Order: structure tokens, then C-alpha cells, then sequence
């Protein structure tokens, strides 16, 4: 039998030289709206391939924001197959804030409101590991966890639940050792535990 992805380990260097994009808002099809992006392959319960994408956007510091944006703050946006992991009927990404200390070492991964939880996930405040929660319901209930999706192929295409699930535990996403140095955006070779066929 195939095996769904339940665990992903991947670290990044986020390029400390890059300014916030001037083109706004974020659009995954327009590289002028984000600074850097990466993708990796994951698998659902039936072994079908899916592509998880991360988009990284530098945040401008702002003491007046709700919550305030510090120095060395980035937004990470997550899509799977280009659509909302939690709801294939839209393209709302899962958004996280990633911060670094003055020496460019990662200090926190949080929801945009600063807390350790949001729709479809919780984060361990100590390790900064994101636990994407497993979707509930059958058919899976939008907003509860990853809903493996497939396109009909039309233009514009409509994505819908493909009949498969994720892993029973959801997805652990571990970006520890991520760094924010004056060097190119880079990603480690992803380690993930799903497989096909």
C-alpha cells in the first residue's frame, strides 16, 4: 500500500537583503508579489502526488500593526496544488509569521495574530513545529485540515476533494534551523515520509 505524508522536515535561508514586494496583494501566479518560493512533493492516502508550495514575503516593520511587526519578520504562505489546503474551492493560503533574532537565527513560527493556532493547525511554542491538523468529516469538512484535491482540468479549473485523505495525524511541518542571512534564498533537501505505489 502507499502511504500519506505525515511529516515534512525542510529548512530555508530567507534572503536578508530582500525588501517587501511593492506589488500587493499576494498572488501565487505573480512573482512580483512575493520574495521567494519553494515546493515539494507529498502524497495522499492512495499514493497520489500533490505539490506543497511555500511562498515567503518579507514584512515591513510596523509598531502600529495588529500585532506589531518586528524586524526580521517574514510571512510564509502555504498552498497545496495551488489551492487552499483546507478547502479546494478557493486559493486562500495558510499563512504563518516567521521571525529571526538580530543574528538571523529563527526565533518563532506563529499564526499571523501571534498565537500558536489557527484554522487547520497548531504550533508547538517551544520547537516552532507546525502540526497541520487532520481534516475531519466524510466528505472532509472545509477548514479542518488538508483536503487532498484534484482539478477537473477546465479553464478556469475547479478543484474538488479527490476521495483520498492525508495521514491520520495530519502533517508535522518542521522548518527548524531556518536562517535569515545575506545570501540567496535556499531550501534543504526535503525529508518527508509519504510514498507512492
Amino acid at each position: 500500500a502507499p502511504q500519506a505524508t505525515s511529516s515534512i522536515q525542510q529548512s530555508y535561508n530567507l534572503n536578508s537583503t530582500l525588501k517587501p514586494p511593492t506589488v500587493t496583494p499576494f498572488d501565487p501566479s505573480d512573482a512580483a508579489t512575493y520574495n521567494s518560493s519553494s515546493s515539494l512533493g507529498i502524497y495522499d492516502s492512495q499514493g497520489n502526488s500533490h505539490t506543497m508550495s511555500q511562498f515567503f514575503i518579507k514584512n515591513e516593520p510596523d509598531p502600529n500593526a495588529t500585532p506589531p511587526i518586528p524586524e526580521n519578520s517574514w510571512t510564509m504562505k502555504v498552498l497545496i496544488d495551488g489551492v487552499n489546503p483546507l478547502d479546494p474551492s478557493n486559493k486562500t493560503p495558510m499563512s504563518f509569521n516567521v521571525t529571526f533574532d538580530a543574528s538571523g537565527q529563527m526565533t518563532s513560527v506563529r499564526a499571523p495574530d501571534g498565537s500558536t493556532s489557527g484554522p487547520g493547525f497548531s504550533i508547538d511554542a517551544t520547537t516552532n513545529v507546525i502540526q497541520f491538523s487532520p481534516a475531519t468529516g466524510n466528505p472532509p469538512t472545509p477548514g479542518t485540515g488538508w483536503i487532498p484535491a484534484a482539478s477537473d482540468g477546465k479553464t478556469p479549473p475547479t478543484y474538488a476533494w479527490n476521495g483520498a485523505t492525508g495521514a491520520a495525524s495530519g502533517i508535522s511541518f518542521d522548518m527548524r534551523k531556518t536562517t535569515q542571512y545575506s545570501t540567496a534564498f535556499a531550501q534543504s533537501n526535503p525529508i518527508q515520509d509519504g510514498y507512492t505505489t
